[PDB]
């Protein structure tokens, strides 16, 4: 990807939030989990989903802080209307590892 | 922020890398070198991260960085990437991280 300005980075609104609900998404083509993430009092609770069943479980995900893009338009993923892209990386086997914060931070803080 | 497209997000190139060197930057900051793997290589950065971190606690840590800004001089120091983080409840910087080890140079998506 070509070089960018700070403005073109800053306009992408990435926030940290805490997963408050997680359930399997068996309707999806690939194995996946649906979550609700609390992004703090201003942004509120937002829906997302991800192919994160290899390393994570609905039971263990609740309470984890994740990073998400919060300013996309909603995305219909089969029957599920997602509001946020939950961010991660492929590991050495291609399985998804979640982005995180090194220690707890207020929900709704912007990445910078 | 106002609404953006997937394409707008794709213009931003954020990678995971490993801090391989860290030294204090009196002027409060720390200068780091980050290994972003075989395609990108070693990149320099500096950050006001002295409240929660030291050079000793940094070296070996994986961090996230924007790798596609123009490089900039800070006196003789050539800063090449933005090391990503968040303000804590007191305004002090907490590093973005990965939940478990990932190959250096993988793209955030």
């Amino acid at each position: 990807s070509g070089e960018i300005s700070y403005a073109d980075f800053e306009k992408v609104d990435i926030r940290v939030g805490t997963i408050v609900e997680a359930v399997p998404f068996p309707e999806a083509r690939k194995p996946a989990i649906k979550v609700k993430i609390d992004f703090g009092p201003e942004i509120g609770i937002k829906k997302s989903s991800a192919q994160i069943t290899v390393h994570y479980t609905p039971e263990s995900l609740v309470g984890r802080q994740v990073l998400g893009v919060v300013n996309f338009p909603p995305r219909q993923i089969g029957p599920f209307r997602s509001e946020v892209l939950t961010l991660g990386f492929a590991d050495a086997n291609g399985d998804i590892v979640l982005a995180a914060v090194e220690r707890p931070v207020p929900n709704g803080e912007k990445m910078c």
